[PDB]
């Protein structure tokens, strides 16, 4: 009912073709400046713009299980979006050109009568609401430039997903797509899935996405097709971008002086390799940006993972950081040679995302090249597939050179060492055990002197310590791999880490005694 | 049937003449050098000593719930203690004399023909076993000078208790009283409890104590009567010492570079003052040694507390210190003005026992001085008295200057300020927070400025967290009272806290960018 554009004939090769077109085109350019009520506004003023429920999408669909709400143009949102209504039935689409009775302004300073004449302007982007609660709590938000988050069953919305990167750790700058138009199929009466199609402009790569969205009781599952389209040379292209945020958690906590025990969307990278090897990298908070490139031929799936669900390690009740769901990407067809980027940011609190994850094509990328990407999306806690070895649970890091449980008290350790602590749970190690759980341990740098198998009764886990010495002063990052291996064959996923050594004048305790 | 001393008269009273005696006369003086067998021997050697079971005492007694268990000769254990057995029925007690044959040396070094004519020697304490298992583990321990020990259900020795304490915190040196004997009534069949009467010396103060230890299913209760005789003019009493760890927790963590997330056998100071009002001391881990009195005219009860039961907050499979005991004393009479000292030692890791809290008689102790205090000692986690109002859970501190919620990532906050999260739980706040919860906070130095009260629906309690601002450079320490004050009345057991504010040039975060 809220479509009033003309109408035009729509498909998946129709916006393919527009992308085509697009990329052999120069590009439209940074976006114009907005209307000077709107350029001008307060933070309070744009919080104040309400979406009209009684407006909003498939208003008119009896019996419907999902409602979509626009978003207004303003802030860092400076970008146009176009929606669109196409009925899947007859394959027409309408525009849904922006209106000032969309939205109640309430206590906002907009004059209202700069946007009445204003049709060419668009929205920052949409969200879908489920069945019970259709105008209050959003499942899937489409929000930024090309971002977009999804919640499970706890709602409480987490890390994001972008539809492309580009350059993300390169010489040059970041560039950002933007999902310039939107079009959303009509939602079937009493359907849980709803299929949305975008368009990606940006300067350098075009491309068409179609998004299919399941809003299932506990998860929200997206199938993600794309066909990108290169306008220019791109140097560095992320396939299926995670954008998250890890402050501080079970790891090097260099940023601790919070009240907060553990501040971070995701704590963990896991990896599904082509050869079957399942990869645990927990995440880190870095005193210098990083980017990590892990080789793949064929991977079955990768993303980054909250397992932590307890609130006692977060005690956040405005975060709700235990809520927050874990994104997992399982690739649809077979991808080909490529990385797995995993950029760091450094970072002080939690109003900076600064973990980058995408898949990265061994091709590099030139004009006038074709892509096409299929994978499925997964947002929720627990990922439908994990390793059926022993699974890493935490990465505990700390002093050594002691022996454990008996830290000196009067003084120091007089010795230098870094002490990791990791806990494998399931798999078959309870029937191992008997026949002797031997860990393998592969450090870049350093040596591994104490290392130790305890059996945990609470958790039902082995933990594996050992103490690592640096017998160097090279600084460098030290990479270090852990797998289980008790009958000569591995019995649990593989622990990748990344750890940096202190400088050798700092590898030392200071005692005021 | 191991005593096969002397039999003669025994007594409260006699036990209270013969402590009367002695401190009318000199001490006896610093322990004489024991033979060379136990005086040069490796660790590893006296841990191999095992006491024999069948040679334990009450081994005769038919249907026992109880066993006892002597200590050896040897290590820091160089004071002899002679141990008694008296029957109840007619009071005659038998002195258990040392023989080699009481004890399987097994891998020790020790030759046993220079212990043969050893019958002055001694032992360094006993054990004290429970029914299910009367020679595996023991409930109730006496081990050292005066140190004693007990454990609830959990078992997992925690934190010690001493029957004296001299100079704990003064000008001079320490002084340790040593219970030179020990008195065992013989335990009634099938008897829970079970009475031992201790001889205190000391080089300035004699007692007599006589305790009545009962091993409940979930806990151990003492009853402790003591009769002091002052030797001595004594400059600082302790009465009814207690002796803890404190490393790390949900406080102050500047010793938090371990893979334990909290390291302490108790957490908070809690007291029962006669007014009837509960104050909630966190305990604290300074980098300068502290010593806090808090006047008292009638303590109801006072102890170190371990709260924290869950294993997830510490990580420690050897100590356990989730499962360690909390210990409670419950005066039996009225005590008269005085102190409850707290003293806090600096720390580094968990060997070393740093903190001291004791009842000090606000009267000056001079020579010729008699005493007698009766109080009763409970052994086990949630004390039998708590609070009635609510409760404080965790006492959180982290940076502040900036919204809950919201910590800047791209830099630090731009002024520096303290933030104190304290949790309540308990009593009726709930009902009182339509009223309005108004919380009261008294300083000794700075201001607190955003003062704010939260809900967290997972522990059904209010959160109080404020911003405190230095104001002054003078680096003294911070004394913070908090009560939770609905109509004009206390809801909630007032929070004392002490806090060191740092340095004025570390009052600041440097940054790399």
């Amino acid at each position: 009912d809220i479509a009033d554009g003309q109408t035009q004939r729509f498909d998946f090769s129709i916006l393919q073709s527009m992308a085509h077109d697009l990329a052999q085109t120069a590009w439209r350019g940074a976006p114009r400046p907005l209307p000077d009520t709107l350029a001008t506004m307060t933070p309070q003023a744009y919080n104040s713009i309400q979406y009209d429920a009684e407006k909003s999408l498939w208003h008119n669909v009896e019996n419907r299980q999902l409602d979509a709400q626009f978003f207004h143009m303003g802030m860092g949102f400076r970008r146009r979006v176009r929606m669109f209504s196409v009925d899947p039935a007859t394959h027409l689409a309408r525009e849904i050109h922006f209106r000032p009775e969309l939205f109640k302004y309430n206590d906002a300073g907009v004059d209202t009568k700069q946007l009445e004449g204003q049709s060419d302007l668009g929205f920052a982007g949409f969200r879908v609401f489920k069945a019970p609660e259709l105008a209050r709590r959003d499942v899937v938000s489409f929000l930024g430039a090309s971002y977009f988050r999804a919640v499970d069953d706890t709602y409480q919305y987490g890390l994001s997903a972008r539809g492309l990167a580009i350059d993300t750790y390169t010489d040059s700058k970041e560039e950002f797509p933007d999902f310039t138009a939107f079009w959303f199929d009509t939602v079937k009466p009493g359907a849980t899935t709803f299929t949305v199609y975008a368009l990606l402009d940006s300067a350098s790569i075009t491309g068409a996405y179609k998004f299919t969205i399941h809003c299932e009781k506990s998860q929200v599952i997206m199938d993600v097709e794309n066909h990108l389209y290169a306008r220019k040379d791109i140097k560095q292209l992320g396939i299926a971008p995670m954008t998250s945020m890890f402050s501080c958690g079970t790891n090097e906590r260099r940023m601790c002086d919070t009240i907060h025990p553990q501040i971070h969307d995701s704590d963990r990278l896991s990896m599904w390799r082509g050869n079957g090897e399942w990869i645990c990298r927990p995440l880190n908070n870095p005193q210098k940006l990083q980017f990590n490139a892990y080789t793949d031929n064929n991977p079955k799936g990768f993303g980054l993972l909250q397992l932590d669900r307890d609130f006692s390690h977060y005690q956040d009740i405005m975060g709700w950081y235990n809520k927050r769901p874990s994104l997992w990407v399982e690739p649809r067809n077979k991808w080909g040679k490529g990385t797995i980027g995993l950029m760091e940011i450094p970072t002080t609190g939690e109003t900076l995302d600064n973990i980058v994850c995408f898949w990265q094509p061994e091709k590099a990328v030139k004009a006038g090249d074709e892509f096409a990407f299929q994978y499925r999306l997964y947002w929720s806690a627990q990922p439908p597939v994990h390793c059926p070895l022993a699974r890493v649970m935490a990465t505990r890091t700390g002093m050594g050179g002691f022996s454990e449980g008996w830290a000196p008290g009067e003084h120091y350790p007089e010795k230098w060492a870094r002490r990791f602590a990791v806990d494998f749970v399931g798999g078959d190690l309870k029937a191992a055990a008997p026949k002797g759980i031997e860990p393998v341990i592969t450090l870049s740098s350093g040596e591994a002197k104490q290392i130790e198998i305890l059996y945990i009764e609470p958790i039902d886990g082995y933990r594996i310590q050992f103490d690592w010495y640096p017998t160097s002063d090279s600084t460098d990052p030290v990479d270090m791999r852990m797998y289980l291996r008790c009958q000569g064959d591995a019995i649990s996923e593989t622990w990748l880490y990344q750890y940096f050594p202190p400088a050798p004048d700092k590898r030392q305790y200071v005692d005021d005694r």
